[PDB]
């Protein structure tokens, strides 16, 4: 196909990538739109066992504008960290790892790490090599090949005893048999085979998935906010728990809840969730345990409860926390939301808050099986939960099913939907490279023009204020079709031109920055103001592991007189977040301004 040529890109777009000089390059896993329109780049370690162990840690700013990109001192490991927006424009970021060394055994055979427990007090018990564990849910047993000592639970006192806390033991253990047929991929609780009496009772495994894709994975505490203006992480009160892979998502009265994450040897959190008060820089617990996976989909809904779409990066068991809906965080209530089509295919599927953010409409996108399954979704599913009675239907379908497909909202209420691939972590050369945007006014599909890179885990997209988007990421298990040589992180950058711009001029727009406040308005210079027939506010995205709770795109009322446009932003804090937006006018050809920057108190 003939994809330079003028009618090609004014119908599907154009892809180019942007490679960086070398000395600048990383393995970029977040990034974030900042108000100054400059975009992070986080690395941490970038997956990367060399950097790693040796504590290199990196992150960029880049100049999409004037082209340029500077390295940021980086102060912990901030890969497998949470992040969303502050009402101050900081980025606040928390958690990431401390590990993740690969774990030696049979490639071929499945395996990881089992946490043996001891509720014995009174002594420690030893489990040989050749120990058998099997999970209680999912039959399939492992064994261990070293002996282990688990100690013995510890007694906490006030002076007077409180309770036992297990002892604990961590264990390599492996299938006795090659093949994926043998793999787990969600937690389970294990039984140690040859116990009986109370040492069967006092002693039990658990491990998450235990599969051909092995490592040993541990969360930390840190927490950050990085400003736009100084281009600096600045450090705040770490978090009471140690999480990798957790949420953070604004509440409706501006706090940010942290949920979910492996703690500082590898387990689930369990629903142990916290509040990072902005005003304080200091973290709270919540009263009580709700317990979701890893990068839970976790978005404000206008009543101020978290709707919860299923879009996981999995850990933890597959029985708790996987099914949709509706959490009152205050009061802990959880309503599950039915009618999710392969409800046993959220892990790694996206989910978007559907322009306008009114509508209260939510898709989730693709996704696989549980670890390091073979399945993966085609569908779109989607939830309106301005019904009484709300549930998913299902929305046009993909062509393939497809892990990890990106997904961003544009200025014209369309969404991109691009990449992906149909396997875990790319494997069998399985990168998609296609392209969709998706019409919610049609509820259809139109397929756009080919991206030019494979991204598939590790990836993402975020919409820049020109209205070009910026594709990042991939992190292949493998460089082969045949899955016998090692993947290498995708270091190169793309760049995405949407049809709308290969169309007649773009609007002008000028007056910004400004604030303007919820139920207030501003007023905006536009020599095309009579042609504008859509204004929107889109909040910068952050996105890392196929989830992006910070962008949404909110309508605005809006009045032209001459070259002055004056937008009113819409009533309700759990709408129109406090925060930074960009703003984005499209006139009767559905053609987009570049954006203003919008504060809102
Ligand atoms: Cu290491
Ligand atoms: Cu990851």
């Amino acid at each position: 196909a003939k994809i330079n040529q003028p009618e090609y890109k004014a119908a599907n777009g154009k892809w180019e990538i942007i490679e960086f000089p070398e000395k600048y390059r990383q393995n970029t896993i977040h990034a974030a739109l900042l108000r100054t329109g400059k975009v992070l780049m986080v690395a941490g370690s970038g997956n990367n066992q060399d950097n790693s162990d040796d504590k290199q840690y990196d992150t960029r700013i880049w100049d999409p504008v004037k082209g340029t990109i500077k390295k940021v001192p980086t102060p912990s490991d901030l890969f497998c960290t949470g992040h969303t927006q502050l009402a101050n424009g900081n980025l606040l970021i928390a958690g990431g790892t401390k590990r993740y060394e690969k774990l030696k055994g049979d490639v071929t055979k499945a395996g990881g790490l089992m946490v043996v427990h001891n509720e014995n007090p009174d002594k420690p018990i030893t489990l040989p090599a050749g120990t058998k564990f099997t999970g209680k849910e999912n039959g399939k047993t492992f064994v261990s090949k070293d002996p282990v000592l688990v100690p013995r639970a510890e007694k906490v006192f006030d002076g007077a005893f409180v309770r036992n806390d297990p002892g604990l033991g961590r264990i390599y253990v492996e299938a006795q048999k090659s093949g994926s047929a043998y793999e787990t991929g969600t937690e389970d609780n294990y039984r140690v085979q040859g116990l009986s009496g109370a040492d069967a009772r006092n002693t039990y495994g658990i491990a998450q998935k235990l599969a051909l894709d092995k490592k040993d994975f541990q969360g930390i505490r840190d927490a950050f906010e990085f400003d736009p203006v100084a281009e600096k992480y600045i450090k705040v009160d770490p978090m009471h728990e140690a999480r990798a892979y957790p949420t953070l998502t604004t509440l409706g009265d501006g706090k940010i809840l942290s949920v979910s994450g492996l703690d500082d040897i590898g387990q689930l959190v369990p629903g142990k969730n916290e509040v990072y008060d902005p005003k304080t820089k200091a973290w709270t617990y919540t009263d009580k345990v709700r317990q979701f996976p890893t990068y839970p989909a976790l978005f404000l809904m206008q009543n101020g409860k978290i709707f919860y779409s299923g879009a996981n990066a999995g850990y933890g068991p597959d029985d708790v926390g996987r099914t949709p809906g509706v959490w009152d965080v205050e009061t802990n209530k959880f309503t599950k939301v039915p009618g999710m089509s392969d409800a046993n295919m959220l892990e790694t599927a996206n989910t978007v808050l559907l322009p306008p953010a009114q509508d209260e409409k939510y898709m989730v996108i693709g996704g696989g099986g549980v670890g390091e399954s073979k399945l993966s979704s085609e569908k779109t599913r989607i939830a309106d939960l301005k019904a009484d009675d709300p549930k998913f239907v299902d929305g046009p379908s993909l062509e393939k099913g497809t892990r990890y497909p990106q997904a961003s909202i544009l200025p014209d209420d369309s969404v991109l939907v691009s990449g992906g691939s149909q396997d875990y972590r790319g494997r069998g050369d399985s990168n998609i490279l296609q392209a969709r945007l998706y019409h919610p006014d049609t509820n259809e599909f139109e397929r756009v023009a080919d991206p030019l890179v494979g991204r598939n885990y590790h990836s993402g997209s975020i919409l820049l204020p020109d209205g070009r988007l910026m594709f990042f990421g991939s992190d292949s298990l493998y460089a082969d079709k045949a899955n016998t040589k090692p993947g290498k992180f995708e270091q190169r950058i793309e760049i995405y031109t949407p049809p709308y711009l290969y169309r007649d001029s773009r609007p002008d727009l000028s007056g910004g920055p400004q604030t303007i406040a919820r139920g207030g308005s501003g007023t905006f210079t536009s020599r095309a103001a009579s042609t504008v027939k859509k204004v929107r506010l889109i909040r910068p995205s952050a996105s890392t592991h196929v989830t992006d709770v910070d962008q949404r795109s909110i309508a605005l009322d809006f009045k032209a007189d001459g070259d002055k446009l004056t937008v009113t932003v819409p009533s309700g804090k759990n709408l129109v977040q406090s925060g930074w937006y960009m703003m984005f006018v499209t006139d009767g050809e559905g053609t987009p301004s570049k954006a203003e920057w919008v504060r809102v108190p």
